[PDB]
């Protein structure tokens, strides 16, 4: 996250770092005690048997004994589409259950189909490159947007600065109103070009298919 700020500790307890030998390379979402929702190409020429799940994570650098860690058990996809950039939404199933306390929540999601209005405010977060990469879990204001996006994506830009989502940042939720409607999934100009929004999975169109398989 470029030009965000730190979250107050857990203040985001569907929030998971995805993890190759200790390092952080992807966000995700915890959306069921057994599930994690994150973005398809986080995982595309990842060997997922690799990958460890972090939930109750705050500072990446710090030892931290509110985290709990999974293995991917399975992971369910919806048509990814990297050429067209399309469809950037993957569920992995772990190998256990979440004990949902303070610090591990399961977020809430739209109703299929839900839309949102040009200049809903949103949040965006996540543990990528600054601008080093974030130790701590940062946060971002910004709003949504339709200008230079498409239908098939929800586009966030924030205003009168240079700020914005980045490497790392990737399959990260977008939380607006309370709901999670994206998961971070490409930039355009660059990092915080303040010319092109970001763009996000549009979660509320995934919604009976994410159903389906948490339940
Ligand atoms: C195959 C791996 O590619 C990447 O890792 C990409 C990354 C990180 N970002 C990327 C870079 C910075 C921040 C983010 C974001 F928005 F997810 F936080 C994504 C990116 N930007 C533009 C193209 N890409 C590609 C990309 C390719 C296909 C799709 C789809 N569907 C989405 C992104
Ligand atoms: C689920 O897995 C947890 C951690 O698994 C670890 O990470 C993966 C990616 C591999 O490196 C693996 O060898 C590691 O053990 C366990 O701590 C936990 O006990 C598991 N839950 C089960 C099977 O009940
Ligand atoms: C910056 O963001 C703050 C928090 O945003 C609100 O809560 C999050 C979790 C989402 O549900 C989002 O839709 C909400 O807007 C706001 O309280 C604050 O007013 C924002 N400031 C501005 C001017 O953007
Ligand atoms: C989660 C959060 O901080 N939400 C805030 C809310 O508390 C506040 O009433 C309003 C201020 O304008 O902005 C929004």
């Amino acid at each position: 996250i470029v030009g965000g700020r730190r979250a107050r500790p857990h203040a985001w307890p569907f929030m998971v770092s995805l993890q190759l030998r200790g390092g952080h390379f992807c966000g995700a979402t915890l959306i069921a005690p057994n599930f994690v929702m994150s973005a398809a190409h986080c995982v595309a020429n990842v060997n997922v048997r690799a990958v460890r799940v972090v939930l109750g994570a705050h500072n990446l650098s710090r030892r931290e004994p509110t985290r709990q860690v999974f293995a991917v058990q399975r992971i369910f996809e919806n048509g990814y589409d990297p050429v067209n950039l399309l469809n950037d939404i993957v569920i992995l199933q772990l190998n256990g259950s979440a004990t949902i306390n303070a610090n591990v929540q399961v977020a809430q999601l739209p109703a299929q189909g839900r839309r949102l209005g040009n200049g809903v405010q949103c949040l965006a977060m996540g543990w990528g490159l600054l601008g080093g990469i974030a130790s701590v879990l940062q946060e971002l204001n910004v709003t949504v947007v339709t200008s230079l996006c498409r239908r098939s994506n929800v586009c966030t830009l924030v205003r009168g600065r240079q700020a914005g989502v980045c490497f790392g940042d990737s399959g990260s939720p977008l939380v607006c109103n309370g709901l999670i409607h994206g998961i971070a999934s490409f930039v355009r100009g660059g990092c915080a070009s303040g010319l092109y929004p970001d763009a996000f999975a549009p979660v509320a169109q995934f919604v009976n298919w994410i159903d389906s398989i948490i339940q």
